[PDB]
């Protein structure tokens, strides 16, 4: 109570700061910047034109954008959940309402909302996710006021105050996967004989997934309740589709970022319209079929919805309540399992384990809204990648940045972390770097990517480039100096070059990635690229997390007198980086920049000991020294 009272109000603070910070950061955004490439970069779109508007679940308005009559979307980084404001053309500039994506498709665009006119003509615009603010304001109120419950252990051994208590005895597995490497047998085995806390480690393509769905099979299998969850909407769809494969109970408490049918099938809305309820929507229709008749001009009609409204609701939650009963395994990114949301309905004391998969990827606050509806929590991921993004950077290191999973690891260690060690997608002088640099030199190569290079690539020719899985191209000292974010046009070039070298020996663009870490060396790559690889990837670090290619090419961009690297010092970042390749990782940098800092130099250094090291001065000919 007294350790969970100031982690509570330093966590309080550290959000202000952080809404504040966002807040500002995108008034900057909405000041400086023009409608016109807002869009440009995924974070406005326009001019949208209404598709269908139909009162969905809850009294909510459902309306549906599309591009006016042409037709797809301009590419944006719009996913369901996010908030969304709604704005007219022919409109003030004033902002006509507030809303909550549900459905992001390639052309078209769905929020719901609590007039609007089929002709046009519509702005959207990402805004401050509020509501997510405001709910982890609360899970960390509620979390400080906790009282005497089943999380009452689990509580003391997360805050230290206790200790994780012994091991019930292993009672052996059938497993429901029968190709299990050893490690995850064991890490399967152990975590569900914790009755506490349990964390799973699982470095770079070492199976982590497919671990969490056998254990939540095995509990499922004990007759326990699952409450299952991740920071990212991905991260659920992934467990939501391995689940369903293996035609488990679940309900997605929706919506999905992924488009899958499978997918789609279980989340909330699809679970009650699959019966017993036609009934429901003919509230729906019933009131959403008066707003019709809305437009006569008015009011007393307002008593009739209010009336509609209260039915749908207790009808609605009904079915809700059933859904919910009836499956073994209910799924939610952290926020979407809220205590406002749809899981107010159940019991308390209803689920036994809640699980959290990518855990390191999401930030202590979110984690404690599930967390406190069971009594044991499994915790997934690795937290030696990326942790938890901010804006309010001094919030980071304020603490911000350090997630459940990380902390108690280095906290408890081996008492309770088991990790994977055997690795399925990179050949072994690629792991290997990472392994002994970051996994302590644990990891191990299966048999079927060990080996494997580009020129094993059905249609790929044997080349300098094809038959090696690691290159250096190093920019000292050729003058190759970065902008005044950061960009760095050397690079730009070398990476072309080196792009064309793959593609002409027959790798399919699609097959390869460019990646850099930072946003205006991705831009700067994008506009000399694109055109000549329409399917090829260019995405910064951040935006490559869980990804992988046959090939990926870097871009370290710094490279300047000073000797400065900024951001780049941030091994995690670049130990995602290197671990997305499969056959082949190009690393194109400034020995003489990049060596300034250790992990940075130990990189270029392994380099330099295996795979292949080239000079700029090989590729560029105008090149002065």
């Amino acid at each position: 109570s007294a350790a969970v009272e100031s982690f509570v109000t330093k966590q309080l603070d550290l959000l202000e700061l952080e809404r504040d910070a966002e807040v500002e950061e995108r008034r900057s955004w909405q000041e400086n910047i023009s409608l016109k490439e807002l869009q440009s970069r995924g974070v406005c779109l326009l001019k949208l034109q209404v598709s269908s508007q139909r009162t969905g679940l809850y009294g909510r308005l459902l309306v549906t954008f599309e591009p006016r009559r042409y037709a797809a979307l301009p590419s944006n980084s719009f996913t369901s959940g996010d908030i969304v404001g709604l704005y007219d053309a022919a409109n003030e500039g004033s902002q006509l309402a507030t809303g909550i994506l549900t459905r992001v498709t390639q052309k078209s665009v769905t929020v719901a909302f609590d007039s609007l006119d089929r002709e046009n003509s519509y702005r959207l615009l990402k805004l401050a996710n509020d509501v997510t603010y405001r709910r982890l304001k609360k899970a960390l109120i509620a979390l400080k006021k906790y009282h005497s419950g089943p999380a009452s252990s689990l509580i003391e051994v997360l805050f230290g105050r206790s200790a994780p208590s012994p091991a019930s005895e292993i009672h052996p597995l059938t497993f429901f996967n029968t190709c299990l490497d050893t490690s995850q047998k064991e890490a399967v085995l152990f975590a569900l004989s914790q009755k506490e806390l349990a964390i799973i480690h699982g470095p770079p393509g070492t199976g982590k997934t497919t671990t969490v769905v056998e254990i939540i099979l095995q509990a499922v299998k004990q007759g326990l309740k699952v409450l299952c969850c991740a920071p990212s909407n991905i991260a659920v769809d992934n467990l939501v589709e391995r689940l369903a494969l293996c035609k488990q109970r679940i309900l997605r408490l929706g919506h999905p970022a992924r488009l899958l049918e499978s997918i789609q099938q279980h989340s909330l809305d699809a679970v009650l319209a699959r019966s017993d309820s036609a009934q429901i929507v003919a509230d729906i229709r019933k009131d959403i079929d008066q707003v019709f008749v809305k437009n006569k001009k008015k009011s007393n009609f307002r008593n009739e919805i209010k009336l509609l409204r209260k039915e749908l609701k207790e009808r609605e939650e009904a079915a809700m309540l059933e859904s919910l009963t009836s499956a073994n395994v209910v799924l939610a990114t952290n926020t979407g399992a809220s205590a406002d949301g749809p899981l107010k309905l159940l019991p308390e004391s209803y689920f036994d384990v809640v699980v959290i998969d990518e855990c390191a990827q999401a930030l202590e606050a979110s984690c404690w809204i599930p967390l406190l509806k069971a009594r044991k929590c499994i915790l997934a991921g690795d937290h030696k990648q990326l942790p938890p993004t901010t804006v309010s950077h001094k919030a980071a290191l304020a603490g911000l940045s350090l997630s459940l999973m990380e902390r108690l690891a280095e906290e408890y260690g081996a008492r309770v972390v088991r990790t994977l060690t055997v690795q399925y997608r990179m050949h072994q002088a690629i792991m290997r770097w990472a392994s002994d640099t970051m996994y302590l030199g644990q990891l191990t190569a299966h048999s079927s990517v060990a080996r494997h290079l580009l020129r094993d690539l059905p249609g790929v020719a044997a080349t300098e480039e094809t038959g090696v899985p690691l290159l250096l191209v190093d920019t000292a000292g050729c003058g190759l100096f970065e902008l005044e974010s950061k960009g760095n046009p050397g690079e730009v070039r070398l990476v072309s070059l080196h792009i064309q070298a793959l593609v002409d020996a027959g790798v399919p663009a699609r097959d390869i990635a460019v990646v850099s870490p930072y946003n205006l060396q991705v831009d700067l790559l994008r506009q000399s690229l694109v055109h000549r690889h329409p399917e090829l990837e260019i995405k910064s670090v951040d935006g490559f997390q869980g990804r992988e290619k046959e090939a990926v090419i870097l871009s370290f961009v710094r490279s300047n007198r000073k000797g400065e690297v900024g951001f780049l010092a941030e091994d995690r970042r670049i130990n995602v980086a290197v671990t997305r390749a499969r056959r082949h990782v190009a690393v194109i940098c400034d020995s003489r920049t990049v060596n300034n800092h250790a992990f940075l130099k130990t990189l270029v250094e392994y380099f330099t000991q295996h795979g292949e090291v080239r000079t700029a001065f090989e590729y560029l000919d105008d090149i002065v020294p």
